[PDB]
């Protein structure tokens, strides 16, 4: 395997032979490709159309080289809830606050995130200016998660090597295939996820690579463009389980939910959307909440997809109450009141 | 502008707006842009498929850096002869050997060439074995064109700015638009060139940077892969003229050359190749010949393009035979051997 070889593949519009992508993702996590390879490489397989085995290899080799949580400390049906951004959007941080409340709902979270890529601010951002603690490691995300029911892996404690490709990304600025992996490469190997791709084509080889793992995912993507269930439309949600994939499109006002606009989710820097999240915390009713409680909805029902006691439908009315509930008995509120104690705790 | 917007249309398979192109290598040649935009830009613009007037923009801004030969040195009616390498082949340096003969026969050819790429021996290689110095500026090349009747312009003395693209190219390894460049942006502007692709798919993106600068070009693609008029088999040449491009099949047979095999071709280390320059100029028949005075003639023919009205038949005829005369006459050789006596005299 070489550079040459790789690229010119790439650059003929082939997938790539099993290993190749794998070889290279381990060039650039060991600092041995140089800028101009991993940018050529991000750009090649992102304009060839990676598949689902190419990525698997990208994310694969990824993992092998983040800092894991101690053994026994993530939960086998612990949640993840995190989008591939890029949405173009500027939304209030529809991720996080959906991490909180089902958290709050009693489902185990353990949340992979990012400052903003594009945006104005990202969940990490928005979490920080709550004053939740985001550079914590594998024994303390260990301990929140224990002792507060969610734990937050910041993306570059966890991910170091990764630093060569983050470096890369940001330079070249345009979206590529290593926009897909920080929602794939969560260290703490969740079972479960509310997983959220902007990019209409990517989603399915997203899916496929969850589909590989031992997960119940919904990757969503709404028909607007957000890289989360939308309250502005219909979604498409990949839903993957024991190893398949059922794609369908998904309608929120088979719930009651009314149709929103774009703008009315629109937020602003991170003090602005740390107000967000003490809003809906608080109860303000109104399309934000409606978005929250729905994307909230979704992780229950991945979550659920684990022990697979329950049908679609059922399960989403059961997600949908949990997730209102949360809210209203102000368990989302205190809930993040504790996760800032025990932040502050040391 | 800015790397997102340009790189983002690229990878959504949309040609780029007017002047995109141009900021782009701007950033390229200034040092501004960094390795990893470089190669994204290289490599977007080759998967998206460029348009001539993206590479226009391209080789318009990279000529701009390039140093000038100076004032009036350049003959209104000078040639090229250079491809864009990259035909994996590894032959005998064809265009080199043309560039001599077309010279001696009186077309006046200011080369434009570079080291090996891919190959063991490229063309400059080859005429530094030879003897040939290969390492001149402007107002040496411009006496070397007047004196000796060719020039030689070694494309990293004139194209300095372009270096951080150049390394880009070599970290990649892979083909891209870049690979297309050096072909497009001669210094010395000859009006005329028979210019060879070995990527059949950017073959016509050459040509229709040409004939907006109202070249005289044949832009040719050997059909077994040679960025040359080949002699194993049928070549498909864009004819530049009055700024229009016409796609034809050139079969040599019709000239009554018999068909070579590739191997026939076959060059090796620099040593190797400038004992094949000698062997052909000191007028051995055979394969090597052949293809060399095809070459010749499609660039006599370029040459005689830059005015009308003649056809293409006669053109070919009167090529052959003017390629085959400089070489039986000694020209040729003798040509070399005054190069070769001009770069000995630098030194006083
Ligand atoms: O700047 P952008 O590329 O458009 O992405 C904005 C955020 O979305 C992703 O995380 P996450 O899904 O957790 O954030 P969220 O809480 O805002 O949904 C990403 O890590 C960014 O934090
Ligand atoms: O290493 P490669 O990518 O295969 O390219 C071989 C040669 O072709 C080009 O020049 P030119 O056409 O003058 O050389 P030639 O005399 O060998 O044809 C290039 O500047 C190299 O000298
Ligand atoms: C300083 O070194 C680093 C800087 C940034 C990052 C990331 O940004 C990780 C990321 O996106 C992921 F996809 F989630 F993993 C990692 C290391
Ligand atoms: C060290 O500085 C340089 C080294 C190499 C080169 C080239 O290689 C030029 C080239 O191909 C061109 F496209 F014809 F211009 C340029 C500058
Ligand atoms: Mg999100
Ligand atoms: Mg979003
Ligand atoms: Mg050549
Ligand atoms: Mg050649």
């Amino acid at each position: 395997p070489s550079w040459p070889q790789i690229l010119g593949r790439l650059t003929d519009n082939r997938d790539l032979a099993r290993g190749q992508a794998a070889w290279a993702m381990d060039q650039i996590m060991t600092g041995n490709a140089r800028p101009a390879q991993i940018a050529a490489f991000a750009v090649a397989m992102t304009m060839k159309a990676p598949t689902a085995d190419e990525v698997g290899e990208l994310a694969g080799v990824m993992l092998s080289h983040a800092h894991p949580l101690p053994a026994d400390t993530v939960p086998d049906d612990a949640v993840d809830v995190v989008g591939t951004g890029g949405d173009g959007v500027n939304t209030v941080n529809l991720s996080t606050m959906a991490a909180i409340v089902v958290a709050a709902a009693g489902v185990p979270v353990v949340k992979h995130g990012n400052r903003a890529a594009s945006s104005l601010s990202g969940g990490a951002d928005t979490l920080e200016a709550l004053g939740v603690r985001i550079d914590l490691g594998p024994d303390l995300v260990a301990r929140s998660l224990a002792e507060v029911g969610i734990g937050f892996c910041f993306a570059p404690r966890f991910h170091p090597s990764y630093r060569h490709a983050a470096a890369v990304r940001r330079e070249i600025g345009v979206p590529t295939v290593f926009n897909l992996l920080g929602p794939l490469t969560n260290p703490a190997r969740p079972r479960a996820g509310l997983i959220g791709c902007a990019f209409a084509d990517l989603a399915e080889v997203m899916a496929g690579v969850f589909a590989a793992r031992r997960s119940s995912v919904l990757v969503v993507h709404g028909d607007d463009g957000l890289d989360e269930l939308t309250t502005t439309t219909t979604s498409t949600i990949w839903r993957v389980a024991a190893g398949s994939v059922d794609k369908l499109t998904f309608d929120p006002a088979g719930f009651g939910f009314a149709r929103a606009q774009l703008d009315q989710l629109a937020g602003g820097d991170a003090q602005a959307n740390a107000a967000a999240v003490r809003a809906v915390l608080g109860g303000a009713r109104g399309p934000v909440r409606d978005a929250v409680v729905l994307n909230a909805a979704g992780a229950i029902v991945a979550h659920a997809g684990l022990s697979s006691r329950a049908e679609w439908l059922p399960a989403w009315e059961e997600g949908l109450r949990r997730a209102s509930a949360a809210i209203d008995t102000g368990a989302a509120e205190q809930l993040l009141a504790r996760w800032v104690r025990f932040g502050r705790q040391i």
